[PDB]
């Protein structure tokens, strides 16, 4: 239905908006681009599923996210990746970890204040119908 198409369009608009607000925050600049594969060759095989906010925006546009649940799974992945790759006690790693927990916490906070639970539920019930 056109009504279902319209619902998924509203979700994409919503997710693009959350993602943009993350990507323009100076704290989250490191998470806006893939890890350059030369600058860092070991990334690839330490991190099984790389993920960044640019990839998130491409996945939105390719209609990969049918629920906010699915989108927050990728944000959790950016955070978990950052914590796993940068575990050390040194200030370099600790700043990334702090920033990666802040990205996570900010995304969940935006969604908690701005996503209608009835919109998320609709999205889940359409998704379940596929
Ligand atoms: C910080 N971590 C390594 S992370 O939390 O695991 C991570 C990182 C990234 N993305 C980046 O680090 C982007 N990035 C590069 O790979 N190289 C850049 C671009 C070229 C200029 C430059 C100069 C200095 C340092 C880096 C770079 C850059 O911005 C994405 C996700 C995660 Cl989880």
């Amino acid at each position: 239905s056109m009504q279902e198409e319209d619902t998924f369009r509203e979700l994409r608009i919503f997710l693009r908006n959350v993602t943009h607000r993350l990507a323009i925050d100076k704290r989250f600049r490191v998470f806006t681009k893939p890890v350059d594969p030369d600058e860092v060759p070991d990334y690839v095989t330490v991190i099984k599923q790389p993920m960044d906010l640019s990839s998130v925006i491409s996945k939105i546009d390719l209609h990969k996210y049918l629920t906010v649940k699915d989108y927050l799974r990728d944000i959790d992945l950016i955070c978990s990746n950052a914590l796993e790759y940068n575990p050390d006690r040194d200030p370099g790693d600790r700043l990334i970890r702090h920033r990666a927990c802040a990205l996570r916490d900010t995304a969940y906070a935006i969604i908690k204040e701005e996503l209608d639970e009835d919109f998320e539920q609709l999205c889940e019930e359409i998704q379940e119908s596929r």
